[PDB]
């Protein structure tokens, strides 16, 4: 057919199932259209913004919309949202005394920025200082996603200008207190930005609009996403249905599918492959609030594969991945500096290939060289034992020494444990456990914490 | 046919194959057009705007834009991308103490730029001591291609004002360093200006234009290519195909091609001259980043050819064109004050015309009066064996003795070495390589290189 | 027909030929139109605007545009065009110091400014004191062509604001350079002006129209050319076609036509006259820059007539004329006090009429007081020698004496020694020269040069 009921130029017997732009019209998605590289879109027949960001879903399908917005934006059900933060580098005191920072702003979302002027605040310990908002001196005329202003290979610029007078902290017990050693933290709250859309003549203009217009709409019909690389963090967020409205058409996907649909995600058959690195449930570690703990707990006994990237996403979760900086899976992977030690790799069993056939005790000696000082750090396995009656212990060296006992279940199981480390010049870090008999282990990874 | 999906007044069938213009109505290409002046025009048959620049591709094709907009951006893979510099030329600084800067804009890519006005940073060394932002006393109207403000015969403008007001560093620490041979910088960060249109009623308006919008666009869609001739330099940005994209229609244009679209430079034949001086891949020094660098090495081993113009060019991809200082070809050109020894020119296996008979070992006493002090130099020649039993090392006078050994090929290689020549009171400079037996070289260069 | 390409009103067929405006409707120029008073006007029949200004062909020719636009801009290949600059008047000092000065605008080109906001630098030796905007006392309301603003009659405006603040010099090192004689200049970067255009109820508006965005335009579609009569100076600007460019249509013109059309001078057979004042060819010498001098010369040898004039016009050319202040030519005018001596003027083989038959000897007294010190000075002349066997050396007293020989050639030859002369109260300039024979000479003349 060729009803258009919310007049986006795609049909809604399109809209419901897979649709796909061929020559600037939407036709039937077939089976037959993956080999050349096309995708499959979904979006919902009554909305013309699903995702709620100022482009349409014909225009977001299509690609006509800004050519530096991220083609992972071009799904219907992934919002074009830039995510702009601060970041500030040095600190000058100088003669009261004044105070001015040399600062860098940081855009982390998947679109551009234009005319950026954020709001920062400058807290010492709670109180906060004062609050300042950029001039005239300090707007990003343009701010690519991943880029930052001013760009790599330019120094930060300086952030000295108030109100226009200067930033005087009159009140010396500030000054005192620094003198005990307190360090300043600058928070950004607020950030005003444009977008690019074109006028009737075919020009860009960036004058009316606002981000500021979008992102309660965003925030509110979408569920956020974030992504952690070690140094490189993606802020990305994918739309979601209303569960008590029955006239909410927004398309219902898993957490793993809106994953791949967010990030661009090379599936090779199983695998979550994002940048060559496996971000595969299995292969990554997740971290949740509260609310997404418990939702995914009562929705995970209803399932019977039992796994967390098959569960439904839902509107309002939260969801942080982060990826380990050592991880191996003693298959096609192991950056770990240090050798281990009482390692078989004949096996069959394994989570994807092998396993590991351990007979006795496992103790790695790592290296602090290669770590992060005064930072919290979280050490996960998989355990697999059809036996179910060896018992094994875990010691671990760190600020206070750790000694947990594990009972592994018929199948594999998680384990994970946490501790801190304090001091470069401190004791190197030691961790041993011993089983009783012999057992599996499979991806074990280290992974940095706050 | 007359099919024009994008809505640009040129049909698909007429854009996926080569067109040209002929009296404001596009044309079927013909290759009998190209002896009276007229060129082969390609681009996407989805896109109004190929490279993204706000001149859509008839009014490239045709001409219908601002005329101080150089031809070389008439074609529509070309993106009219003005890149705009701000050059330091003077620091006066007196008493606290007061900053007084003579500066000058420059332009280097192919569109003006209207109402200039650039922010710096005034960075001592990694600090930023203030961020500047162009008054209306330092506002640049007009600001033509390869054109300053102000310009040529005119001093540079003062800027010393912040937002009627004055500029001051808050303390003398900053002068402490500055005492102690420290130098303060000037980086640009951002350029504000507005670009030509075309109204109804016929007049050109420059209000409400801003380049702003179209930079993000453009950088995101075409590949980088700077041009360096030692004396001037040319940016200039070309449109490419998206690689994972199958519903992008833009055409595929080889390194070589896109250089010669990018720059308008002549091709007779197979040699490539710019404005008299060559560009060939013989000629010059390519300097690649990682990415790029990469990229063609992949896509090398898959070609028969096996030469650099010849990959395709691809987004994203940095290409930088080192004209070498010093180039000699035995044919045509030999710029060196001092001639070679040991040379032969009767040959017939050289690159072009002939090639360097040497029989024995070269040394060159180049005169440093023509050399460039406090900086780096990298030599680059060809050289072939078909013996392949001579083995080569280099001695060449430095900073740091050097002495290196290289081992030829059957056919052409070229190589580089590395040395730094620092001091204009210092040694000359002496260049020695030996030869086991009978070499052949050709194409012999020196080109400057960062300190 | 009735066929228009560009659609300005007026065929393509009568754009290519010539066409004239009579009751604002254009028809075909025709042979018998010039005894009316008529003008043949051709313009490029693919745009509308062939000169590039904001008026259009039609809008050109048949004078539908400002009043105070002279009547050589209704030329549609002239384009108008404010030269508009700043001088200076008095400078003043007064206490740091606060500095002041008393400013004229003035206007050489074709076309009316309003809103006169122009941009200016202070420098006293080579470094810039401050860059200045006119504020709202400085912007002058109206500048008609070759008028000033205050107008005549009048003192000059005051300049004394710095952006309202009064000027400084922010340093004592000013005062320090003051005691040692240096002096402070005045020199304009940029200019800011409206132009006027009727609107669509029928009143002149010139709020949004602004002349900085057809300024890059005009000059890249444009020759410079500029007429200096010794006293008053006229500036022009003449389109030219593209040289490699098949679709540019624009017409083209010698460089004689090019100076008739530009400044509108009468044509009585074959001599030109501003307004009459010679200013032909062989009445005045023609000061080039580079480019136009490679072009002219490589061009010369590929004509018969061997004449400046008949060279054909091409973008980017700079040319500069000073007409003589001294200038004889022993048929109708010689303006220098003291008579000429050993000359005859029986004679019928001069340039125009008859020649000076020299059998000897000339040597001219000429006083210094109507002769300006610090200033450089060129003597030209025309000599015919039949014989070729004749050698002439000429003495010239000056701050240097100088003594160089010349060979005439069987046809008239023009020759130019230039010298500078210093000091008012300095020895008199000797000017001597010798033939060895019988000589014929013609048109000499004598015109100031740059300082
Ligand atoms: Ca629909
Ligand atoms: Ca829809
Ligand atoms: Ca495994
Ligand atoms: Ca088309
Ligand atoms: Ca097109
Ligand atoms: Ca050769
Ligand atoms: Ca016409
Ligand atoms: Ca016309
Ligand atoms: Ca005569």
């Amino acid at each position: 057919e060729d009803l258009d009921t919310d007049n986006d130029n795609i049909p809604d017997a399109y809209e419901k199932n897979g649709y796909t732009i061929k020559d600037s019209i939407a036709v039937k998605w077939n089976d037959s259209f993956a080999e050349q590289g096309y995708k499959k879109y979904v979006s919902s027949y009554l909305e013309s913004n699903t995702a709620g960001d100022p482009y349409t879903d014909y225009q977001k399908a299509s690609g006509s919309i800004d050519k530096a917005i991220k083609l992972e934006a071009r799904d219907p059900l992934v919002a074009a949202y830039p995510v702009v933060g601060v970041g500030m580098e040095n600190l000058i005191i100088s003669t009261s005394a004044y105070i001015n920072a040399n600062v860098r702003y940081y855009n982390t979302g998947t679109a551009p920025m234009y005319k950026v002027t954020p709001t920062t605040n400058l807290v010492l310990d709670g109180e906060t200082l004062a609050t300042i908002k950029a001039q005239d001196n300090q707007i990003g005329n343009n701010l690519s996603p991943n880029e930052t202003y001013p760009k790599k290979g330019l120094s930060p610029l300086a952030l000295n200008t108030m109100d226009n007078a200067r930033l005087i902290p009159i009140n010396y017990d500030q000054l005192k207190k620094l003198d005990s050693g307190k360090q300043i933290k600058l928070e950004t709250t607020q950030v005003s930005g444009n977008y690019g859309t074109k006028n009737s003549q075919g020009q860009i203009i960036t004058e009316g609009n606002s981000w500021s217009n979008y992102i309660s709409q965003i925030d509110s019909v979408s569920a956020s996403i974030i992504l952690d690389t070690g140094s490189q963090t993606f802020e990305r967020r994918v739309a979601a249905k209303e569960q008590g409205n029955p006239e909410d058409k927004t398309p219902e996907i898993t957490i793993g599918e809106a994953i791949k649909k967010a990030f661009s995600a090379t599936k090779n058959g199983e695998l979550l492959y994002f940048n060559g690195i496996p971000i595969d449930e299995s292969c990554v570690e997740l971290i949740f609030d509260d609310n997404t703990s418990e939702i995914i707990k009562e929705q995970l006994k209803y399932l019977d594969d039992k796994k967390i990237y098959n569960v439904k996403l839902e509107r309002g979760m939260n969801i942080l991945i982060k990826v380990p900086s050592y991880f191996t899976n003693f298959d096609e992977y192991n950056n770990f500096p240090a050798s281990w030690s009482n390692i078989d790799t004949k096996n069959q069993d394994g989570l994807q290939s092998v396993a590991n056939k351990l007979s006795g005790e496992t103790k790695i000696i790592i290296p602090m060289s290669k770590l992060k000082p005064y930072k919290r750090y979280v050490f996960s396995g998989y355990s697999k034992d059809p036996s179910t009656s060896n018992s094994i212990t875990v010691n671990i060296k760190s600020k206070e020494q750790k000694t947990d006992y594990l009972v592994p279940e018929k199948d594999y199981t998680k384990f994970s444990y946490e501790f801190e480390t304090t001091g470069k010049d401190s004791s190197d870090i030691e961790i041993t456990l011993t089983s009783s008999g012999v057992i599996f282990l499979d991806n074990l990874s280290i992974t940095e914490l706050n």
